[PDB]
DNA sequence: TTCAAAAAGTCCCA
DNA sequence: ATGGGACTTTTTGA
């Protein structure tokens, strides 16, 4: 339930908002971290904040009370008007108390430590700086009374698939004071994501971004499956609103390769532009100039999108898949009729241009009629996992029966020609079905409209959507997951803008000549790069680029 | 009635 | 023991 900050990224954290402060203009900054812990941050700011007050010292004695404003007497007055933390976990704010103590008995020094839930509390006051790692909560994992509270106090931020760190982001925003500074590490989702959408507009719109430091798939925390960012805002009145974008080149780099996390962001490791925050759109498209061009070429030459010609849909959620789906070569399968099977894929079955055979089978237990006829079936197979089928929502509230898949979906969608790609992936990997192949949620599928059949085939469509420029093209906004993963997701797939000119016909001709070898007994892999870098020319040359 | 989003992923191995 | 690679379920709000 307690994460470890790496150091580095606290000390470049604390240093962001405090190496400009002016102590002698305001000697009573507050310092605010709302998940405080163990003191990660607070500590770091305590070390910070006493050398700021003694360097300055005899500046302070001479402007103000000259009794007061003594070397003795920092480490009182940083405890009392300075750190102040917050933490839902007792054990530790007591830790965090001692290590404050432990710093340099008397009148006992006040310790402005709350221990509380950040997100209830009633704060009596705004704040000059704010930092921490905030909790990361997502929608399965958070207990379902809790989210009735943040779906009502936190919906400008909080809804459907959101996440607990949203709220956070809010709160911090919420008191700041005007003129102060905010810097958090929080995953990186946010920043491309669907449930992101309302978040980023709350961000935009009440504070200027400073700085954006994006780690894409790079492991921050060890042995923790999650991608980081580092935000920096400020509440100040300034005309500029140009956002500092720091982006990750290489995701494989050790953390610590300096002293300092400044040192690695100058270096050839990351990659620095700007944005400005005034063109920012409901998404935050944050890439160089290159990558704009090459974006905007794209999108203003392309007349129909994914969505506008296509169907799409997500593959069966059977909700227990030990229930439903068995080998190919199962001896169990002789008891069930073959009217009953489905051929099933993984999102690892999806190459480019085609589809592995399939290697398992679905049992579409939604066209058993009753427990009666088809006893076997549901004795020797489905009901070996009986009681947790019946735990699934739609058994408990009566909606489907223990032995039915849970999203059955309509078979009719399935078994037609489609184009199917995997839900994670390192690169686009859109393939034609020829097989009326049935999949989990790992894969998506999509048919063409009729209406558009006669501009857009299937052949054509894996064609230019397999290409190294579509590639590029769809990472520029993709949701980056982990390392050497993107989410392939239709709210960003359709969203793909697409082409009709005069290399139409050669480059669905190159298609199919691809496909034609990848569908033989001794393939030419060879031979298909060539014809791939064929049509990634006429596609190049098709888009300007 | 029934869609589609969600990595403090999950699991294994050298 | 850890860090890195292959691979991806079903719960859930709307
Ligand atoms: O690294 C994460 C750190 O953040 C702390 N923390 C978690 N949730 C917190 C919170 N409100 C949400 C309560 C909450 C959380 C989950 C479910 C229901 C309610 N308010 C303050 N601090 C919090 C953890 O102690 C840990 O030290
Ligand atoms: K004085
Ligand atoms: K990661």
């Amino acid at each position: 339930g307690i994460y470890y900050t790496p150091k580095i990224i606290v000390d470049y954290i604390v240093k962001k908002t405090l190496k400009n402060h002016d102590i002698i203009k305001n000697p009573y900054p507050r310092i605010l971290d709302i998940s405080c812990g163990c003191g990660n941050f607070l500590l770091e700011v305590y070390d910070i904040l006493y050398d700021l007050f003694e360097e300055n010292i005899y500046e302070l004695k001479k402007k103000y009370d000259e009794n007061y404003w003594t070397v003795d007497n920092i480490h009182r007055h940083i405890l009392n008007y300075c750190i102040y933390g917050a933490d839902i976990d007792e054990k530790a704010i007591s830790i965090l108390k001692d290590s404050l103590t432990n710093k340099k008995d008397e009148s006992d020094i006040k310790i402005n430590l709350f221990c509380c839930d950040s997100l209830k509390k009633k704060w009596r006051y705004k704040f000059d700086y704010i930092v921490g790692n905030p909790p990361y909560i997502g929608h399965k994992k958070l207990e379902k009374k809790y989210k009735k509270f943040l779906l009502e106090k936190y919906s400008e931020v909080y809804k459907d698939k959101a996440d607990l760190y949203f709220c956070f982001y809010k709160k911090i925003i919420d008191i700041l004071k005007q003129g102060g500074i905010g810097s958090v590490i929080t995953p990186r989702y946010f920043l491309e994501s669907l449930s992101g959408k309302d978040l980023r507009e709350y961000i935009k719109s009440n504070v200027n971004v400073q700085e954006i430091v994006d780690f894409l798939g790079a492991n921050i925390f060890k042995n923790i499956g999650v991608s980081s960012c580092i935000l920096t805002f400020d509440k100040k009145k300034t005309k500029e609103t140009y956002i500092d974008v720091f982006k990750i080149k290489n995701e494989d780099i050790c953390i610590n390769k300096f002293e300092t996390l400044e040192e690695l962001l100058k270096s050839s490791k990351f990659e620095h532009f700007n944005i400005n925050q005034r063109l920012l759109s409901d998404e935050w498209i944050l890439v160089n100039k290159d990558d704009e061009t090459f974006y905007n070429k794209i999108q203003e030459k392309c007349k129909y999108s994914l969505e506008d010609i296509a169907i799409s849909f997500q593959g069966i959620i059977t909700g227990c898949d030990k229930a439903f789906i068995l080998s190919k070569d199962d001896v169990k399968l002789n008891l069930v009729d073959d009217k009953f099977l489905k051929c099933w894929i993984k999102s690892k079955n999806i190459n480019k241009y085609i589809v592995d055979k399939s290697e398992y089978r679905l049992i579409y237990s939604n066209d058993i009629d009753n427990e009666n006829t088809n006893k076997r079936i549901l004795d020797e197979i489905i009901g070996l996992y009986k009681t947790k089928l019946e735990n699934r929502r739609e058994c408990k509230s009566g909606i489907r029966k223990w032995y039915e898949l849970q999203w059955g979906r309509e078979k009719l969608f399935f078994e037609r020609k489609k184009i199917m790609y995997p839900y994670k992936s390192n690169e686009n990997r859109f393939a034609i079905d020829y097989d009326n192949n049935f999949s989990s949620a790992d894969v998506y599928s999509f048919f063409i409209k009729e209406e558009y059949l006669d501009k857009f085939s299937y052949e054509y469509l894996v064609g230019i959507l397999n290409s190294s420029v579509y590639d590029k093209y769809f990472k520029i906004t993709a949701k980056k997951m982990s390392k050497n993963i993107y989410d392939y997701y239709p709210n960003k797939v359709m969203k793909i803008r697409i082409f009709r000119d005069n290399n139409y016909e050669e480059i669905e001709n190159l298609s199919k000549q691809i496909i034609s070898i990848l569908l033989n007994k001794s393939i030419d892999k060879g031979k298909v790069e060539k014809l791939q870098i064929k049509m990634d020319n006429l596609i190049m040359d098709s888009l300007g680029i």
